[PDB]
């Protein structure tokens, strides 16, 4: 039972313009480098793939990410099928969720399905933010600790979150990697923020290096390594019986 599904086959240059919208700018390792990007110049579609790109141009570092105006409910699971065409040293693609229509990040959560970072680079990351965790300050988030440190995020992989009111179940390549629980506290400690809002999806190659003179955590950027692209194949969103 499907949701949503996008192939990336329309016969289109550039991503569903009513569905998916360019990132920009703000002062945050992930989205620092959506500024002064012109349009769709790191965003295509082509060959079936939604193509990201991470480049320098002219000095200029540049990130290439859509997002989703539409937000899916609880009861469903998102499968996200992508690869690298490159390990990019300060590369920091991501395939995530934010709620729509939720009050200041964190209060209304954060879903990360995949995260890659030098610093780890035979792994990728699965995360959870929440106000619980993370409080005002904190960024760190609840993260799969046992995550697969032997994966080569240079190949296709389907990247999944399975969201029901009861938990998040994280896959890879359709195997259970871990859950994230809803405690039943009162909603007050929004502990399980995530069926309160609709969730989106969230594609994008950004790039690190240092945030106002501190080392992001996907680290300093080689030049030599760039340009890098996250090819998508495509998104699902399964209604679960
Ligand atoms: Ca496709």
């Amino acid at each position: 039972n499907i949701l949503f599904v996008d192939d990336f086959d329309a016969k289109c240059i550039v991503p569903d313009t009513a569905i998916w919208k360019l990132c920009t700018y703000a002062n945050n390792a992930w989205s620092q480098y959506f500024r002064g990007v012109d349009g769709y110049e790191n965003v295509k579609v082509e060959e079936g793939y939604l193509k990201l790109r991470a480049c320098k141009d002219n000095g200029t570092y540049k990130n290439g990410g859509v997002f989703s105006k539409i937000g899916f409910p609880c009861g469903t699971r998102l499968e996200v099928k992508a690869r690298l065409t490159k390990l990019v040293r300060g590369g920091f693609p991501a395939i995530w969720q934010m709620p729509i229509g939720a009050p200041e990040w964190p209060r209304g959560g954060e879903i990360d399905l995949m995260e890659w970072v030098q610093g780890s680079p035979k792994q990728i990351f699965q995360t959870v933010h929440t106000f619980y965790i993370n409080g005002e300050n904190g960024s760190a988030g609840v993260t799969n600790k046992e995550a697969d440190k032997n994966f080569d995020v240079t190949k296709d992989h389907v990247y999944a979150v399975q969201r029901t009111e009861k938990e998040l179940i994280f896959y890879v390549d359709g195997k259970e990697t871990w859950k994230y629980e809803n405690q039943h506290l009162d909603k007050e400690k929004l502990q399980y923020p995530f069926c309160e809002y609709p969730f989106n999806i969230i594609l994008n190659f950004s790039l690190g290096g240092e945030l106002n003179g501190m080392m992001t955590w996907p680290g300093e950027i080689h030049d030599e390594d760039l340009p890098g692209e996250m090819w998508v194949d495509w998104v699902r969103v399964v209604l679960l019986d």
